[PDB]
């Protein structure tokens, strides 16, 4: 186990300073026996993924903060966690010497890292481009004779991602999403702006843009790359919006739902790809549960429709009771998914906040507020970015859990990396959330979970200034006598057997 080598820029932690000839890692799982608990611990002070271990005794008294497993009270199947393979991201990672790149790439997806098990590929350009293109630019080629991958694909995002393949030990889940469509097959003839589809599904233009999808998938299977899923659309509300700056593709949720029925639906359905899952909506939560009633009251789009996924950025909008908790309950075989977050988008936010324990705090607080309400997996924005928080041709600059500065050829793990990986690390595919009651009320946030193996995972997240003592109790084990400091995460694991 390599320590992070801390750096201050002056915000409320450090970062993890990494280069060509060093970066922090893990050494592999011990797993201890049975009555013995492990313990990661980060903390704003400093601490970073830290390893202690504990006993689990028979018998507990006091009147301190009890959480009990409740084990027989099953919920969702995690599908995992990861992160976007944007045009920013790939040039960012690129711009490292090869040793560095490669200690980036385990960081996120080896053993020695955080086993991230998902990457979101964007369909061509979106803002962390730089420049505007789709895949089929050639006017009117409604036979999509002249669709091709451009560079941006075959020598940066389709190599980084057969890397981070061969770096994983999990399987990897990737997933696909388009921010625009040719600006032939637009009512405004733009990448971006108030606009949809020309015509109605069903007609020449959703057939094409169907067909789009087919051709997607065939150029990247050419490149030996085969996809879990895709979404109908980025933020398909973004394109109802006057003057929106980013690329987009404006569906209503009644546009979304005839598009899939009719064109997006069959056509993947009689492909070489119809074993790729569709997800809907990929957009802001507090359009559930209404967009989830409009596609899936409607059998013929509901019969292609795997999933829902969600982005974060009006989470503040849209308590998870009313959107997530109210979907699971009218639709509860339609997997919820968190396809996209990242802090630093909105005009008064810092793009960079280099060591935010803040950030870190908004990532982990997010995951286990969308576990407690059925979400399957959360994803990241960016990769990587520069620390101005870009590229991005629109200059929305962003925050990213890494940072790279190619002056020095050194990039910086934030606490946002650590949150995340309290999570991805420890949560592989197949673990199931469980139940998890508390004592008396507290200022905690929390998760319990099963590993496929039948192990405990229980996240505690600490986001006021106070140290909490507490138990957790395991009715198959008995209890561990812990303490949660002000401005923590633990992740503790525990066998059962
Ligand atoms: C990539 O990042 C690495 C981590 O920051 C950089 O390594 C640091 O490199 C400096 C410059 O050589 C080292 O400092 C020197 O340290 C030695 C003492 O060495 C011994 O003790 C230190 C702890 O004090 C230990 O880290 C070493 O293993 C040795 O046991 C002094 O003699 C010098 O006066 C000077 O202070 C850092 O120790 C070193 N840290 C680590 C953790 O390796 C590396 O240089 C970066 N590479 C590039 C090209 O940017
Ligand atoms: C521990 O738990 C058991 C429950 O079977 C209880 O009967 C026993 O007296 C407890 N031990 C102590 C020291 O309280
Ligand atoms: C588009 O495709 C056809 C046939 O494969 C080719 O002859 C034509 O010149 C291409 N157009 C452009 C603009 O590259």
């Amino acid at each position: 186990a390599r320590p992070c080598i801390p750096k201050s820029f002056g915000y409320s932690s450090v970062v993890c300073v990494c280069n060509a000839t060093y970066c922090d890692s893990f050494d592999p799982p011990t797993f201890p026996a049975l009555g013995t608990f492990s313990r990661y611990e980060s903390t704003r002070s400093g601490r970073r993924m830290e390893l202690s271990m504990g006993p689990i005794q028979a018998n507990h008294t006091g009147t301190g903060l009890l959480l009990t497993l409740q084990p027989e009270q099953k919920f969702q199947k995690v599908k995992g966690f990861g992160g976007a393979m944007t045009d920013a991201a790939a040039l960012n990672i690129l711009a490292l010497s090869p040793p560095a790149q490669n200690l980036l790439l385990k960081s996120y997806f080896s053993e020695e890292g955080i086993g991230y098990n998902i990457i979101r590929v964007p369909m061509a350009s979106c803002d962390f481009s730089i420049r505007t293109y789709t895949y089929a630019d050639t006017p009117d080629d409604f036979q999509l004779h002249n669709f091709s991958l451009p560079e941006e694909d075959t020598k940066l995002k389709i190599p980084l991602i057969h890397r981070a393949l061969q770096l994983a030990q999990r399987p990897v889940s990737l997933l696909a999403s388009p921010w625009t469509s040719p600006t032939w097959l637009k009512t405004n003839g733009a990448v971006n702006g108030k606009g949809s589809l020309k015509g109605q599904p069903g007609d020449i233009y959703h057939q094409t843009w169907a067909r789009y999808f087919v051709k997607f998938l065939d150029a990247y299977a050419e490149h030996k790359l085969q996809f879990w899923a895709v979404t109908a659309e980025n933020e398909p509300s973004a394109g109802l919006l006057s003057g929106y700056p980013f690329q987009c593709l404006g569906f209503t949720p009644e546009h979304q739902r005839d598009f899939i029925a009719r064109d997006l639906g069959p056509t993947l359905a009689n492909s070489t790809h119809h074993n790729v899952r569709l997800l809907m909506l990929d957009d802001q939560r507090l359009l559930l549960p209404h967009w989830a009633k409009v596609v899936l009251t409607d059998p013929e789009a509901a019969k292609y429709v795997h999933g829902i996924a969600v982005h974060w950025y009006l989470d503040f909008l849209a308590p998870a009771k009313a959107t997530l908790g109210e979907t699971h309950r009218l639709f509860p075989n339609t997997m919820l998914f968190a396809s996209e977050a990242c802090v630093g988008s909105k005009f008064w936010e810092q793009s960079v906040r280099l060591g935010s324990w803040d950030r870190g705090m908004q990532y982990s607080h997010s995951i286990i507020t969308n576990l407690l309400y059925h979400v399957v997996g959360w994803t990241d924005w960016n990769l990587a970015l520069n620390p101005e928080g870009g590229p991005n041709w629109v200059r929305n600059f962003v925050d990213s859990p890494i940072i790279v500065d190619i002056t020095k050829d050194t990039f910086y793990k934030q606490p946002m990396f650590y949150h995340l990986g309290h999570f991805s690390k420890f949560i592989p595919e197949g673990s199931q959330r469980v139940g998890l009651v508390a004592s008396q009320k507290n200022d905690l946030d929390a998760v319990a979970l099963m590993h496929p193996d039948g192990s405990a995972v229980v996240v505690v997240l600490n986001r006021s200034s106070k140290d909490v003592p507490l138990t957790i109790k395991d009715p198959a084990v008995g209890f561990l006598e812990t303490i949660s400091p002000g401005y923590s995460i633990h992740t503790y694991l525990w066998r059962r057997q």
